[PDB]
């Protein structure tokens, strides 16, 4: 009755690993920060200097 | 003679499930509708109004 018991334990193992892959994949996603785009250059109201 | 009979029934089972996977996969495909792309904007022949 060896084959019958062997097959059962193998089925359970592969199911458990697949579900674990899902959690890891989805957690991996939506895990990217990125950047902001600086606005257009600031208009120059004045440039001057003093002592 | 247990192992000999056990193995045979297990072989048949896995073959049947694989063929069933195929039908389901292929049926799943080619099952996407999609969309049409509206033509370019309609040229305006006239805009008017009355009482």
């Amino acid at each position: 009755v060896s084959p019958v018991i062997a097959t059962l334990l193998l089925i359970l193992i592969a199911v458990a690993a697949a579900v674990l892959l899902y959690t890891w994949v989805s957690g991996l996603s939506a895990n990217v920060a990125g950047t902001q785009v600086t606005g257009k250059s600031l208009t120059l109201i004045q440039a001057t200097w003093a002592r």
